[PDB]
DNA sequence: ACGTAGAAGAGTCTAGACTG
DNA sequence: CAGTCTAGACTCTTCTACGTA
């Protein structure tokens, strides 16, 4: 937990980080705005949501956790 | 015509599950980790929570009239 | 011809239909739709555009692959 | 702008790479067959062509526009 | 500096076997 | 059965290796 919590995450990143939500509103929001506004990408705005919420929910988690993502780039 | 063109738009997707596809290394792992180390973690749940957080949050007109036609049209 | 062909199409049908072409004015009537009409999907399209045109330069071949195509989802 | 709006929208593409993913079965075997029993079978020239025409067909005002502006943007 | 052919791959968006 | 969570066809764009009369 004294930045233990890294490695913990390291074992899921080699794996396909695909999360499958199920709600109707944000699902109403996604797809009127996929049907009404040309060029929408529906789940790259529910990325930035999800984000947005989650880095709010559990903002050390949420830190460390983007530390890691962006560190990857290679 | 009011800007209940949302909610007749939004009527045409009830029918439909209402799955969402996310793709994001960060929240992927924050909810692995919790799903890891919190006993009976639902991931799917907290998910729902935060993406519905977030799009209420940029999309405060549109996810308020989704919102309303989500509890009315499933109540019974 | 005599559905040897057929057979000879059957070698290629364990592999990915993946077409990749490079066509100035296909590409921008593709996007023009794509940033002006909402939920265009464009390769769908570009893929629509494709099979009528090869259908009218290879008909029989188009109709033979055709046949094996849709008999594939069994 | 007088229906020449859709010249305008081109033209903010035109930097970018000219490409097209199609997937389907039935073209790609058809692609495929030609390729392997034709000698020196350009393929890629091939799909372009019938996609150009396809478009054509399909899009023709469109299709007009866009080679206006792609025969334009060299020469 | 390069138009373009193939090949490769991060992502998409729905589907579906599976729990609660 | 309403939701889970991952799987898969398919979307689009980048990448690589390569001759550009």
């Amino acid at each position: 937990e004294e930045e233990k919590i890294k490695n913990d995450m390291l074992k899921y990143i080699e794996k396909d980080p695909k999360i499958g939500v199920w709600s109707y509103p944000a699902f109403l929001v996604l797809q009127y705005l996929y049907h009404t506004v040309p060029g929408f990408k529906m789940s790259r705005t529910a990325k930035e949501a999800l984000e947005k919420g989650l880095k709010e929910m559990y903002p050390t988690l949420f830190t460390i956790a983007e530390k890691i993502a962006k560190e990857r780039f290679k």
